[PDB]
């Protein structure tokens, strides 16, 4: 279901030993950049993340999905982009 360019991205920052997380937004909270999470994935599996990441995805459809990439140390964020979409404009 998940892009290899998703998939690219999320092994590159496991790999280096970032934590990943996700958040969501309709288009009238995109406005605002006001972003809500989805649950927290613990795991550093790689097959659990994207599992999890898939989760978030499907549960909102329609919405903007934002993949992070997160220092766990400092709890920083040091990536992030839009992994998904509402395809209409």
């Amino acid at each position: 279901f998940l892009s290899s360019e998703v998939i690219t991205q999320v092994r590159s920052l496991l790999n280096q030993g970032y934590r990943i997380g996700t958040e969501h937004a309709d288009k009238r909270r995109f406005r605002t950049s006001s972003w809500q999470p989805c649950a927290p994935i613990q795991s550093t599996n790689e097959r659990q993340v994207l599992s999890e990441l898939e989760n978030c995805l499907s549960e909102h459809e329609g919405e903007y999905v934002r993949l992070l990439g997160i220092d766990t140390n400092t709890r920083s964020r040091v990536f992030e982009a839009l992994i998904q979409r509402p395809d209409g404009s």
